This record gives C-alpha cells, structure tokens and sequence, in this order.
C-alpha cells in the first residue's frame, strides 16, 4: 500500500491522475519526484520551472553545482539529486525536446531511467513545451516503465483525452 489518493489505474503498475505535480509532491512527499529536466538542468519553465519555484530556487543552485562538476546530461539520461521540500530524491530526466529536432526514439531511454527506482511521481515525458504528442508519451511509459509509476497530468482536457484514447 502507498499514500497516493484518485488515481486512475491503466495497467498493473501505472497511474494517471489530474493533478498539480507540484501540489501532489508537497501533499504526498514521495520517495522520488521525475522533473521534465533538459541536459543543462536550466530549470525554466514547464514541469522543471515549476519544481523549481516550489523549491525556492534550490533546485537550481544544486543542479548549477552538478553541471559545474559533471557536464551536461545526455538526451534521454538523468540524474537523481534532492527533492528538497518536495520529496526525498528529484529523478531528473531528459527526454527529447521536439521544438529543438530531437529524435523521439529517445523517449523510450528516457522512460528506462524510471525502472531504476520501485516507485515514481512523475510528468509525461517531453509533452508540454517538449513538444512531443502526449498520447505518445502515455504508450511509451506503459510499454516501457515496470515499476509503478504515478502519472500527474497538469490539463484536465489533456488527462480525459488520454484516459478517453487509452488502449
Ligand atoms: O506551472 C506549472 N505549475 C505546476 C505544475 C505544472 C506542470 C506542467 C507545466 C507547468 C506547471
């Protein structure tokens, strides 16, 4: 049994919810938070810069610290560094930016990262301002990740179209 409340289960191990992911990572305070990261951890806009801003900034001035030491992350890689006040680890993982000409083959490593750690919260990968088709993102994770995933959709006509098409 887990803490998480109201969500729609699509297959043995992934979730879908409506849901703030800000708001559902400070109700529920997982063991491991997934931001939308792109490989220079600039935490922006989207998913990452609104992690981000609950954090107060800290995020960013860990993640400027971990690019300083190590380099850029790969396109579809990750890393995993604190969850400050939202949960204990932050999973960031880059999936393919469309809107940059990323080739989407990538989401698919990108989503292994997830099968590192028993259970996640997490966004779509490279949906919203990643420009990828959402829909595709959704069969990606459910044919990719194995451990139990809890999805949080940030548009409510976004999550009934993804429940509605969901196969
Ligand atoms: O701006 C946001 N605040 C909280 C959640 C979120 C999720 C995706 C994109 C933007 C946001």
């Amino acid at each position: 049994v887990n803490s998480f409340s109201g969500y729609l289960k699509l297959t043995d191990n992934v979730y879908i919810k409506n849901a703030d992911i800000v708001e559902e990572a400070k109700k529920v305070k997982p063991t491991v938070v997934v931001n939308a990261a792109n490989v220079y951890l600039k935490h922006g806009g989207g998913v990452a810069g609104a992690l981000n801003k609950a954090t107060n900034n800290a995020m960013q001035v860990e993640s400027d610290d971990y690019i300083a030491t190590n380099g850029p992350l790969k396109v579809g890689g990750s890393c995993v560094l604190s969850g400050h006040n939202l949960a204990k680890h932050c999973l960031h993982v880059v999936g393919p930016n469309v809107n940059k000409g990323e080739d989407i083959q990538l989401l698919k490593s990108a989503y292994e990262n997830f099968n590192q750690h028993e259970v996640l919260l997490a966004p779509l990968l490279s949906a919203g301002i990643f420009g990828a088709d959402p829909i595709h993102s959704l069969r990606v994770c459910v044919d990719t990740v194995r451990t139990n995933v809890y999805l949080a959709v940030f548009d409510k006509n976004l999550y009934d179209k993804l429940v509605s098409s969901f196969l």
